[PDB]
């Protein structure tokens, strides 16, 4: 196994995959790293299975039909994958714990929202479609876009965005495009 954290890139108290060779910190690892269970397989491991099993699930999708289907468990298990891939960039960090804004010439967001946030809200079963985390998701990007303005800081808006859907457009296995 790895001897660091496959998320945050850290040492520390690791949960080893069994059927991998990655590591977690237990609240890095989504779902949390589970009490029992041997052996225990990562959502890296879990996420290649459904593939396996069903070969058919990587031909090209289109995201409106994605985004409507209701979070039977192999699409909460996806979402929980993709905001895992998002904690996974360093920059992640920015858009993790609840903001505050108070910048001269901007006003904050009607509706914030953060990663964290989102993170409870899957553990918690409160998205009954996956439509409901991929708009709190985008909902990130598109406060912190708004807020900035033309400061350079929105940048890492874009940048982490970018991450969002690039592993968004893979895990769902969207139709590529031009
Ligand atoms: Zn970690
Ligand atoms: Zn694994
Ligand atoms: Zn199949």
């Amino acid at each position: 196994n790895s001897n660091i954290c496959e998320v945050c890139n850290k040492w520390g108290r690791l949960f080893c995959c069994d059927t991998c060779p990655r590591s977690f910190h237990e609240h890095c690892h989504i779902p949390s790293v589970e009490a029992n269970k041997n052996p225990w397989s990562c959502i890296f491991c879990r996420i290649k299975t459904i593939q396996e099993r069903c070969p058919e699930s990587q031909s090209g999708h289109q995201e409106s039909e994605v985004l409507m289907r209701q979070m039977l468990p192999e699409e909460q298990l996806k979402c929980e994958f993709l905001l895992l891939k998002v904690y996974c960039d360093s920059k992640s960090c920015f858009f993790a714990s609840e903001p505050y804004y108070n910048r001269e010439g901007s006003q904050g967001p009607q509706k914030p929202m953060w990663l964290n946030k989102v993170k409870t809200s899957l553990n918690e079963q409160m998205y009954t479609r996956v439509e409901g985390f991929v708009q709190d998701m985008r909902l990130i990007f598109h406060n912190h876009k708004e807020f900035y303005r033309e400061d350079k800081f929105t940048r890492l808006g874009i940048q982490v965005q970018d991450i969002f859907e690039k592993n968004f457009r893979n895990i769902f296995a969207i139709q590529e495009t031009s």
